[PDB]
């Protein structure tokens, strides 16, 4: 899976680069 | 990203298929 | 990178499944 | 599939970023 470690904030996936997936605590990983 | 429509419980990510991952309602996603 | 290992010939990387790509012998991979 | 827009030659997909894949022509992709 490809997610670059860039902080960010999310509340779905889609608010997340490459493969990243938005987690429970709020953030893309 | 590939995560299969596969119903998969998990306590850590290792236990997923492919690019899913593990949500902490339990199941990976 | 998930590509299944179904073999499958192909022209074009959307010929084939998941993440495979299109390879110089005409099958994904 | 995640394969970044970087301008690489490989001799073997391990040569490669992310989920490109080394092409025979010589380059990633
Ligand atoms: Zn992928």
């Amino acid at each position: 899976r490809v997610c670059p470690r860039i902080l960010l904030e999310c509340k779905k996936d889609s608010d997340c680069l490459a493969e990243c997936v938005c987690l429970e605590h709020g953030y893309c990983g």
